[PDB]
């Protein structure tokens, strides 16, 4: 073993097969812990008259001979942790007259015989932890008049009967954690007037052990993680000196109104899950509380005298409640943990928070406060975290909120006005319903907004740089006029294949209007977009631009779907095509209202970055081109003019439409398949120019490559 020089024998870590021999008579401590001795011969430690500290822990004793442990009349602590003794060696510990602590704990004690613990009059600390005691050894425990600290924990006892603790008149510790006592009688705990700490946690008592009324000196009462669910009124009248209570993680349904009154020394109060509680408890006499974590209750109003009496308050957690009206918190000079969340509070007045010089946590989230007074926060001091997120706010007061270390406002969807950056100078973390707000909050300090602002939801410039700004503008001028060139052309002179080539221009013309609306919004909102973006994205302006954005794209493909079908007649049907052409327009306006019915991905308002319309369009426009190509693969099955001229135009209207929409799609097919090698700016530029570009060369294709326009421009002018 190893061993230290205080006249102490401590034989640990050797696995000795017997009692060590040849040891001194003056050894103040005989420790033989952590070896493999199974039993002791009679008078095994007789050679050692002057013992004070016996430590035979972890030796795994099985059977103690009747006279084996005798010969020790003056040891202070006897310790046999990690043992396998079935019964307490009472026939051997009867001579333990000068004991100070019998650590019988961590043993296999299943039952203590009736003639036990006799002579143990000087003992102070009794330990039967980690054992299998089916019941309190009352009669053996009756022989312990001066025992100070007893631990009956980790045992197999189911209940404590009457007069089970009377003789323990000096007991100050009662540890029963990880035990299974389910009941106790009224007089059972009588006689423990010297008790200071009572442990009943990690247990299964289904009712409040009200028998604690005979514990006037009790100060620590821990029964948390129990089966207790009801709290009878006046459960602590007999415990005026109690200072702490452990009752967390319990099926607490109802708590008495006056059950928490006259606790002058109480320093904490946590009540989570008390659904049946409807009113604030009576806190009279408890002027020394630090926290009331009253969560999971149904209280409707906080009394106005709350901290007119709780002058020493620090924490107020009333979340998961039905609080509607907040009283004045004046006088709460030491309160720093207001967390009134998940409540029904609808308004904050100027005097609601006045007088909170020490408040540092504000958690007014998940509430219904539609309006907050401008001077409501003007009195507060060093508030670090204000979380008002997920509310119904329309205007956010800003006076006195300079030092907000962290701010949370997400979910206030009607907070249209963007918060200024001058009245939140000392801000580090922010969260606002619309990213435009944070774009404004970002000389300054490192800010950590999380609406995820970026290129898709632009802060300053809608369309990338001046390059994309002009090409889209270039598209608009070409798409608006060259189509109106075709609109006046083919409908101011209709052979259907020359009607469709004209009806496609109608659909593309609204694309020019959409990209004209897009370039007009950017032009007016040049140099800034937060001021106009919120009014644009949320307002009806996006819907009008959004309707034309997809209606033009769908109808152009839908009409071009009919165009190749009409031109496939070369391989009578004019009547069925005029109505079908209107059906394509009618079938596109329904695919233009799905946004409008049932985008806030961009101000571009397109539906393409909602795995609804997006997938159902890119899998229908691509399948459109698939059918639209296999049909035209057949037109050339042909192993002549005025219809071959129509063949080339539709073929070139096929080739250009499938390239452009192909890009917009792969990229609008989303990075779902693979997110690597993407750019929320470069890829939004290409989906910004190459989406309406197919409806930009359609009018300067028909006008230039196919001769019917030359035969129609003459027809108008002459």
């Amino acid at each position: 073993c190893s061993c230290d020089g205080d006249r102490r024998v401590d034989c640990s870590g050797k696995g000795l097969t017997a009692v060590p021999e040849g040891l001194s008579a003056f050894t103040q401590a005989l420790d033989i812990s952590m070896n493999n001795i199974t039993q002791l011969p009679e008078d095994a430690f007789k050679n050692f008259p002057f013992l004070e500290e016996l430590q035979l822990a972890g030796n795994d004793l099985s059977f103690i001979h009747p006279k084996a442990l005798s010969g020790l009349k003056e040891l202070k602590v006897l310790t046999l942790q990690n043992n396998q003794l079935k019964t307490v060696p009472s026939e051997a510990i009867r001579g333990l007259s000068a004991l100070q602590s019998l650590r019988l704990d961590a043993n296999h004690i299943t039952s203590v015989p009736e003639d036990s613990f006799e002579g143990l009059v000087q003992l102070r600390h009794l330990w039967l932890d980690d054992n299998s005691l089916t019941e309190v050894p009352v009669h053996p425990l009756s022989n312990l008049p001066t025992l100070q600290a007893l631990t009956l924990a980790l045992n197999k006892i189911s209940s404590i009967p009457d007069f089970a603790f009377t003789n323990l008149s000096s007991l100050v510790v009662l540890h029963l954690h990880n035990n299974k006592i389910r009941s106790l009688s009224q007089h059972c705990f009588d006689g423990l007037d010297n008790l200071e700490t009572l442990d009943l946690n990690y247990n299964n008592l289904g009712e409040f052990p009200q028998a604690i009324k005979a514990l006037p000196s009790l100060k620590e009462l821990g029964f948390h993680s129990n089966s207790i669910s009801v709290i009878p009124d006046g459960a602590f009248d007999g415990n005026p000196l109690l200072r702490t209570i452990h009752l967390y993680d319990n099926p607490l349904s109802f708590v008495g109104n006056s059950a928490f009154h006259n606790l002058s020394d109480l320093h904490s109060l946590v009540i989570r899950g008390a659904s049946m509680v409807q009113q604030f408890p009576n806190l009279t006499g408890t002027v020394h509380l630090e926290s009331l974590t009253l969560t999971g209750t149904k209280i409707s109003s906080i009394p106005n005298n709350l901290c007119q009496e709780q002058k020493m308050l620090r924490t107020l957690d009333l979340s998961y409640n039905n609080i509607r009206d907040l009283p004045s918190f004046n006088g709460c000079h030491a309160l720093e943990e207001i967390s009134l969340q998940r409540n029904q509070i609808y308004q904050i007045k100027e005097g609601t928070f006045q007088g909170l010089i020490s408040l540092r946590i504000l958690d007014l989230s998940r509430n219904l406060i539609h309006e907050i007074h401008s001077r409501a926060f003007a009195t507060l001091g060093p508030i670090t975290n204000l979380d008002v997120s997920f509310n119904e706010l329309t205007s956010f007061p800003t006076e006195g909120l300079n030092g907000l270390n962290q701010l949370k406002l997400v979910g206030n969807f009607k907070l249209k006005e963007a918060l200024a950056a001058k009245d939140f100078v000392n801000l580090r973390s922010l969260s606002v319903p619309y990213a435009y707000q944070c774009c404004a909050f970002w000389s300054q300090i490192i800010i950590h907004c999380t609406p995820s602002t970026g290129a898709f939801k632009p802060c300053e410039y809608l369309l990338g740089s001046w390059m994309i700004r002009l090409t889209v503008w270039f598209i608009f001028l070409v798409a608006l006029f060259f189509n109106l060139l075709v609109i006046l052309t083919t409908f101011a002179s209709l052979p259907s294949s020359k009607l469709f080539i004209g009806l496609i221009s109608v659909s593309n013309l609204f694309m020019g209007i959409y990209t004209g609306i897009l370039t007009f919004l950017d032009a007016v909102s040049w140099g800034r977009f937060a001021e106009f973006g919120i009014w644009w994205e949320t307002g009806s302006g996006c819907k009008v631009a959004g309707f034309l954005a997809v209606f033009s794209s769908e109808s152009a493909i839908f009409l071009l779907m009919l165009a190749t079908v009409e031109r496939s007649l070369s391989a009578n049907h004019l009547k069925q095509f005029r109505v079908a052409a209107l059906l394509a327009f009618l079938g596109a306006t329904v695919a233009g209202c799905f946004p409008l019915f049932h985008y806030s991905a961009s101000p571009l308002c397109l539906p393409f970055p909602s795995l609804g319309f997006t997938v159902t369009l890119v899998l229908l426009n691509s399948l459109a081109f698939l059918l639209m190509a296999v049909i035209y693969t057949k037109l050339y099955c042909n192993l002549e003019n005025s219809q071959s001229s129509m063949i080339k135009h539709v073929a070139w209207l096929i080739f250009t439409n499938c390239i452009f929409f192909c890009p917009v799609a792969f990229f609008s097919f989303a990075p779902l398949i693979t997110a690597i090698s993407i750019s929320p700016e470069i890829m939004k530029s290409v989906t910004l120019i190459f989406f309406p570009l197919p409806a930009c060369l359609n009018p300067v294709l028909y006008v230039f490559f196919n001769p019917k326009f030359k035969e129609d421009w003459k027809l108008l002018k002459r």
